[PDB]
Protein backbone atom coordinates (compact mmCIF):
# COMPACT_ATOMS: atom_id res chain seq x y z
CA UNK A 1 0.00 0.00 0.00
CA UNK A 2 2.88 2.35 0.97
CA UNK A 3 4.53 2.53 -2.43
CA UNK A 4 1.28 2.09 -4.43
CA UNK A 5 0.78 3.88 -7.81
CA UNK A 6 -1.63 6.25 -6.03
CA UNK A 7 1.62 8.16 -5.34
CA UNK A 8 1.92 8.79 -9.10
CA UNK A 9 -1.73 9.75 -9.39
CA UNK A 10 -1.18 12.34 -6.65
CA UNK A 11 2.01 13.74 -8.14
CA UNK A 12 0.32 14.06 -11.58
CA UNK A 13 -2.47 16.17 -10.21
CA UNK A 14 -0.04 18.26 -8.13
CA UNK A 15 1.93 18.93 -11.38
CA UNK A 16 -1.32 20.10 -13.00
CA UNK A 17 -2.36 22.17 -9.98
CA UNK A 18 0.93 24.04 -9.63
CA UNK A 19 0.96 25.50 -13.08
CA UNK A 20 -1.86 27.71 -11.73
CA UNK A 21 -1.14 31.21 -10.34
CA UNK A 22 -4.55 32.85 -9.89
CA UNK A 23 -6.39 34.93 -7.34
CA UNK A 24 -7.78 31.60 -6.20
CA UNK A 25 -4.36 29.97 -5.70
CA UNK A 26 -3.23 32.83 -3.50
CA UNK A 27 -6.17 32.24 -1.14
CA UNK A 28 -5.08 30.37 1.97
CA UNK A 29 -5.21 26.98 3.63
CA UNK A 30 -4.06 25.98 7.06
CA UNK A 31 -0.34 25.20 6.81
CA UNK A 32 -0.04 21.55 7.98
CA UNK A 33 3.71 21.96 7.13
CA UNK A 34 4.25 24.61 9.82
CA UNK A 35 4.15 21.83 12.39
CA UNK A 36 7.23 20.68 14.26
CA UNK A 37 5.86 17.71 12.35
CA UNK A 38 4.93 14.94 14.83
CA UNK A 39 3.01 12.60 12.50
CA UNK A 40 2.77 9.15 10.77
CA UNK A 41 2.60 8.98 6.91
CA UNK A 42 -1.10 8.19 7.21
CA UNK A 43 -1.81 11.12 9.52
CA UNK A 44 0.00 13.54 7.14
CA UNK A 45 -2.21 12.29 4.32
CA UNK A 46 -5.36 12.81 6.44
CA UNK A 47 -4.24 16.35 7.35
CA UNK A 48 -3.54 17.34 3.71
CA UNK A 49 -6.87 15.81 2.60
CA UNK A 50 -8.77 17.70 5.26
CA UNK A 51 -7.41 21.18 4.37
CA UNK A 52 -7.85 20.62 0.63
CA UNK A 53 -11.47 19.46 1.15
CA UNK A 54 -12.03 22.66 3.16
CA UNK A 55 -10.56 24.70 0.28
CA UNK A 56 -12.51 23.27 -2.65
CA UNK A 57 -15.71 23.19 -0.56
CA UNK A 58 -15.33 26.91 0.31
CA UNK A 59 -14.10 28.18 -3.02
CA UNK A 60 -15.80 26.13 -5.75
CA UNK A 61 -18.35 29.02 -6.06
CA UNK A 62 -16.24 31.89 -4.73
CA UNK A 63 -16.60 35.01 -6.94
CA UNK A 64 -12.87 35.71 -6.61
CA UNK A 65 -12.24 32.33 -8.23
CA UNK A 66 -15.02 31.72 -10.77
CA UNK A 67 -13.53 33.94 -13.48
CA UNK A 68 -14.65 36.56 -15.98
CA UNK A 69 -13.48 34.98 -19.19
CA UNK A 70 -14.04 31.52 -20.61
CA UNK A 71 -10.40 30.64 -20.01
CA UNK A 72 -10.53 31.81 -16.41
CA UNK A 73 -13.71 29.80 -15.73
CA UNK A 74 -12.20 26.74 -17.46
CA UNK A 75 -9.10 27.03 -15.32
CA UNK A 76 -11.23 27.38 -12.17
CA UNK A 77 -13.27 24.25 -13.02
CA UNK A 78 -9.98 22.38 -13.69
CA UNK A 79 -8.55 23.58 -10.38
CA UNK A 80 -11.60 22.32 -8.49
CA UNK A 81 -11.72 18.99 -10.39
CA UNK A 82 -8.00 18.32 -9.77
CA UNK A 83 -8.33 19.33 -6.09
CA UNK A 84 -11.21 16.83 -5.69
CA UNK A 85 -9.23 14.06 -7.41
CA UNK A 86 -6.09 14.79 -5.36
CA UNK A 87 -8.26 14.84 -2.28
CA UNK A 88 -9.92 11.45 -3.05
CA UNK A 89 -6.48 9.92 -3.54
CA UNK A 90 -5.10 11.43 -0.31
CA UNK A 91 -8.07 10.06 1.69
CA UNK A 92 -7.55 6.63 0.15
CA UNK A 93 -3.99 6.69 1.41
CA UNK A 94 -4.86 8.15 4.83
CA UNK A 95 -7.10 5.31 5.96
CA UNK A 96 -7.96 8.05 8.42
CA UNK A 97 -10.59 10.81 8.96
CA UNK A 98 -9.52 11.63 12.51
CA UNK A 99 -6.54 13.97 12.24
CA UNK A 100 -7.13 17.28 14.05
CA UNK A 101 -5.28 20.14 12.25
CA UNK A 102 -4.24 22.80 14.77
CA UNK A 103 -1.74 25.02 12.92
CA UNK A 104 -2.30 28.77 12.91
CA UNK A 105 -0.15 29.73 9.95
CA UNK A 106 -1.95 30.10 6.71
CA UNK A 107 -0.14 29.28 3.50
CA UNK A 108 -1.33 30.22 0.08
CA UNK A 109 -2.78 27.21 -1.70
CA UNK A 110 0.01 27.48 -4.28
CA UNK A 111 2.71 27.20 -1.60
CA UNK A 112 0.87 24.40 0.19
CA UNK A 113 0.54 22.38 -3.05
CA UNK A 114 4.24 22.89 -3.91
CA UNK A 115 5.25 21.67 -0.46
CA UNK A 116 2.97 18.68 -0.71
CA UNK A 117 4.45 17.95 -4.12
CA UNK A 118 7.94 17.89 -2.62
CA UNK A 119 6.77 15.50 0.11
CA UNK A 120 5.11 13.18 -2.39
CA UNK A 121 8.07 13.13 -4.74
CA UNK A 122 10.26 12.28 -1.72
CA UNK A 123 8.01 9.40 -0.82
CA UNK A 124 8.16 8.22 -4.43
CA UNK A 125 11.97 8.49 -4.34
CA UNK A 126 12.15 6.44 -1.10
CA UNK A 127 10.03 3.71 -2.77
CA UNK A 128 12.13 3.34 -5.83
CA UNK A 129 15.69 2.37 -6.61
Amino acid sequence: HKCDITLQEIIKDLNSLTEQKTLCTELTVTDIFAASKNTTEKETFCRAATVLRQFYSHHEKDTRCLGATAQQFHRHKQLIRFLKRLDRNLWGLAGLNSCPVKEANQSTLENFLERLKTIMREKYSKCSS
